[PDB]
């Protein structure tokens, strides 16, 4: 049979499906496992299916039950990072569309890769011990048996059996609670998903939650010390999903709750169907970065419901993510704002290109992970490189209301449905048939399999970026005789976004003579400002041009919040100023027990603890 995926070692979709889970299980924080059934029902797409075979990783299985009674199952040699494969032997011969329920009693190992337990200590109450997943890319094996790959989408329910003080979510509707009746210390949390989903959009976190309801379908979650400040900052998340459903065409998943999760947390957001994940550093109490989360909304299309079929097509959900995401913009903040931002991409897509290198396999947008781990092969590239083909390709077809008829067209087409490259590609001839002319002079071989840049830069406005450039290159080419021709007018018309910008393009040139951060300071108080990105680039501009001022400064926002983007730097930094070098190595040991514990670690390697 056609082998879909090389990452999972399950049968292909093209020999059963997996149409749905039914999962009932129990949270032990005490054992750091999680313990149950996976009921699973699967359609054959063959005759004479006597066997199938299923993802697993750091799983002791119990047994396998079909039709009353336990079944034949063997686990196969570990393949490095994709796990064991479990071979079931069913009790019956299945034809062509017939379908058989498989229950899995299971328990995850403690030190399972999809799942994140937290102490007290790391998390913001410091009471209660908190659990989140992360599935994404082939981590749901290491939670249950499953076809691990995002070929296959089911729905599910779910019975999640959790200490009584905590409160358990998931990637799904929420289906109520009742007392554990096998244990009245516990309570059973039920969720329901209708949609059906890529099982790497399987998630859970367990906690001590409280909700504030800030739309008709949008409840935010949070421990209590983020929950009203949460609740405030996204408090226009509704009008944002309407935005997206008139882009993208009709949201299908009911409810969109949004967890904002503690400090700790060392990632950026993701998009679990309705439950978007954000990082806490987000809330910067003036809404600046509430936009940032367009992102998670506008996989509700492009990734949830069109679905990459293989990890190699990760671009089509990455790439059309981002479209969507600065469409949002545009019409949040008007079209020369889409064009700042996607100039503000294509800069990111430079370095990444120049940091993996114009040759780097990583650098093309079609990628071979035949024997490359997925969980580790993200970069920008999908990203940029993704919506820069789009982008391009929508100047080149008429625009942008024309290109989002494409868009529109192509979410209808391959809803719920997984789908490749070439699926894509055919699907865009198809609608602009009326235009091949024009697609067959792009050179797609570049585009979509070559390394490095792409062959064509598409055409940004530069209304927006030009103020930001103007004001970079008049501080670097400054000497003292013109520090006092600064003042607080320089940043009369830039916004928070230009702010940002304005400190990116200054950073890149540091280190500036301490004269001038002392004057930029004293012009600009560029210290006050609490917007994460914003705060983030300017103090490492103080530090790596050594000023004394700013090492408490650094140090405190190091400590305060555990995102990689930010503390590994910032942390890099102070190691690398010798005047500070001493204190944040004294300030990461007396902080780590409340760190991440993948975010402790890295920080002490870089400390060279
Ligand atoms: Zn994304």
């Amino acid at each position: 049979p056609e082998i879909v995926d090389t990452c999972s070692l399950a049968s292909p979709a093209s020999v059963c499906r997996t149409k749905h889970l039914h999962l009932r299980c129990s949270v032990d924080f005490t054992r750091r496992t999680l313990t149950g059934t996976a009921a699973l029902t699967v359609q054959s797409q063959e005759d004479n299916l006597r066997s199938l075979v299923l993802d697993t990783k750091d799983l002791t299985i119990e047994k396998v039950v079909i039709n009353g009674q336990e079944v034949k199952y063997a686990l196969g040699e570990r393949q490095s990072y994709k796990g064991s494969p479990m071979e079931i032997s069913l009790p019956i011969a299945l034809s062509k569309n017939q379908e058989i329920v498989i229950e899995i009693s299971f328990e995850t190992s403690p030190k399972s890769s999809a799942l994140q337990w937290l102490t007290p200590e790391q998390t913001s109450g410091k009471e209660h011990p908190y659990l989140f997943s992360q599935c994404q890319a082939i981590h749901c094996r290491a939670i249950l048996p499953c076809q691990d790959t995002p070929s296959v989408k089911l729905t599910y329910t779910a019975e999640v059996s959790v200490p009584k003080e905590l409160v358990a979510l998931m990637s799904a509707i929420r289906d109520g609670e009742t007392p554990d009746p096998e244990d009245p210390s516990r309570k059973i949390y039920k969720f329901i998903q209708k949609v059906p989903i890529p099982c790497y959009l399987i998630a859970l976190v367990v906690g001590a939650l409280e909700s504030r309801q800030i739309g008709p379908r949008t409840l935010v979650w949070s421990e209590k010390e983020q929950v009203e400040k949460s609740a405030y900052e996204f408090s226009e998340t509704e009008s944002m999903l309407k935005i997206a459903e008139d882009l993208g065409g009709p949201y299908v998943w009911g409810q969109y709750d949004l967890l904002v999760l503690p400090p700790s947390f060392p990632y950026g957001g993701m998009e679990n169907p309705c439950l978007t994940f954000v990082t806490p550093t987000l809330l910067a109490g003036d809404k600046s970065l509430s936009n940032v989360i367009a992102h998670e909304i506008s996989h509700s299309w492009t990734g949830n419901l069109v679905t990459n079929k293989t990890w190699d097509h990760f671009w089509l959900n990455e790439g059309h993510t981002v479209y969507l995401e600065r469409h949002i913009c545009g019409r949040l903040f008007g079209e020369k704002f889409r064009h700042f931002n996607a100039l503000g991409g294509w800069g990111e897509l430079q370095n990444s290109v120049k940091t993996f290198g114009e040759t780097h396999p990583f650098t093309k947008l079609v990628v071979d992970l035949t024997d490359i781990d997925p969980n580790v092969a993200y970069s920008s590239v999908p990203y940029e490189k993704g919506f820069a083909l789009l982008f391009y390709l929508e100047q080149l077809l008429g625009g942008p209301e024309i290109f989002l008829g494409f868009l529109k067209a192509y979410v209808e087409k391959f809803s719920y449905k997984s789908i490749t490259t070439d699926d894509w590609k055919d699907f865009l001839y198809s609608y602009f048939k009326d235009k091949v002319d024009v697609l067959n002079q792009v050179d797609w071989n570049a585009w979509l399999y070559s390394p490095g840049l792409p062959p064509i830069k598409p055409n940004y406005d530069m209304t927006l970026t030009n103020a930001c450039i103007a004001l970079s290159q008049r501080w670097i080419t400054a000497k003292e005789d013109d520090l006092n021709s600064f003042n607080a007018t320089d940043l009369k018309d830039l916004s928070s976004h230009q702010l940002n910008e304005f400190l990116a393009q200054t950073l890149q040139r540091a280190p500036l003579p301490l004269g001038h951060i002392k004057r930029m300071q004293e012009v600009y108080n560029f210290n006050a400002i609490n917007n994460s990105e914003i705060r983030f680039r300017w103090l490492r501009l103080c530090i790596q041009s050594k000023w004394e001022d700013a090492i408490p400064l650094a140090l405190k926002m190091a400590t305060e919040q555990g995102r990689m983007k930010f503390t590994r730097p910032l942390f890099k930094d102070l190691a690398a100023f010798d005047k500070s070098h001493d204190q944040a190595v004294r300030t990461y040991q007396e902080h780590k027990a409340s760190m991440h514990p993948v975010t402790a670690m890295l920080v002490g390697k870089d400390l060279k603890v």
